């Protein structure tokens, strides 16, 4: 039942720390994370997490957060990743949205 | 009971048409407008309205909209206005938030 309905930004700088506003279907403020991930060719999986507190969850239907730092702040072209909602308790996830990290 | 909790942008170009995401306390999608206004020195009051449809209201707790065109697209410095929620039915309003229009 997790869904990213809309994000006001779907790209960001590799240094992270940028404010994004996200509209979601209902979530519980203490049982929700925003996971950015990238599947590596070596079977590895990079992940980073949106930076926010339960108070940043707006009436269970939106979240304000800051982006995580991407794995490599020295990329020279954009890196495409995904972002999903994930419940902390049972690790249920939303369908992913594409997200582009760009060089500083 | 109307409240603008957060806006992801509190400035915009005088030409209008720019996407803003707004978090609000509960509203009814068919009984809500976003009014930008400016009190003139001559007792006049400019107003413009955010451009959106009821489907742009997200589960009664957020609204995505486009800014209205400011009264004067030829200003040479920023113009400070206010923005409020207003109920269409009984014209109840939220407390206003400052908003800055800037030259193209």
């Amino acid at each position: 039942n997790l869904k990213i309905v809309r994000m006001d930004r779907t790209a960001g700088c590799v240094t992270g720390g940028e404010e994004i506003m996200l509209l979601c279907d209902k979530v519980q403020k203490d049982d929700i994370q925003i996971r950015f991930y990238e599947e590596e060719e070596n079977g590895g999986v990079w992940e980073g997490f949106g930076d926010f507190s339960p108070t940043d969850v707006h009436r269970q239907f939106a979240i304000c957060f800051k982006t995580p730092k991407y794995k490599d702040v020295n990329i020279t072209k954009p890196a495409s990743v995904f972002v999903q909602l994930r419940r902390k308790s049972d690790l249920e996830t939303s369908e992913p949205k594409p997200f582009l990290y760009y060089p500083e």
